[PDB]
């Protein structure tokens, strides 16, 4: 049973990465089990713009850590991110701007759910799966 935790934005710096303020100190999150193109990549662009929308018009952001490693080797927080409820991990996956990846053992709780909507935005054909 994992549990959400407040938090408040700080900025958003592109899909997968957003610099957030948790318990009053400033940390740049990396999204657990996603991953977006990089901004000069084809559909950079929209995965920066879709959860830097999704973010900034949020009124209530909220982190959740798995059971494995919060922290990367690059010092950033893993973690599953909310928007006013809704997963930012599984939209930007339903959307068809990100893909599954990096599962590791021990902080795959939301797997699951995530393949269920790579699955349906793969037979939508949309944006990446085109
Ligand atoms: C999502 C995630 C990424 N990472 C690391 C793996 C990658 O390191 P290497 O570059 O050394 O492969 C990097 C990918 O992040 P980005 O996709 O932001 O670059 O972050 C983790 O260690 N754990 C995770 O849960
Ligand atoms: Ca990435």
């Amino acid at each position: 049973k994992l549990h959400k935790e407040p938090a408040t934005l700080i900025k958003a710096i592109d899909g997968d990465t957003v610099k957030l303020m948790y318990k009053g100190q400033p940390m740049t999150f990396r999204l657990l089990l996603v991953d977006t193109p990089e901004f000069n990549e084809k559909y950079g662009p929209e995965a920066s713009a879709f959860t830097k929308k999704m973010v900034e018009n949020a009124k209530k952001i909220e982190v959740e850590f798995d059971k494995g490693q919060r922290t990367d080797k690059y010092g950033r927080g893993l973690a599953y991110e909310y928007a006013d409820g809704k997963m930012v991990n599984e939209a930007l996956v339903r959307q068809g701007l990100a893909k599954v990846a990096y599962v590791y053992k021990g902080n795959n709780t939301h797997e699951q759910l995530l393949r269920k909507a790579e699955a349906q935005a793969k037979k939508e054909k949309l944006n990446i799966w085109s």
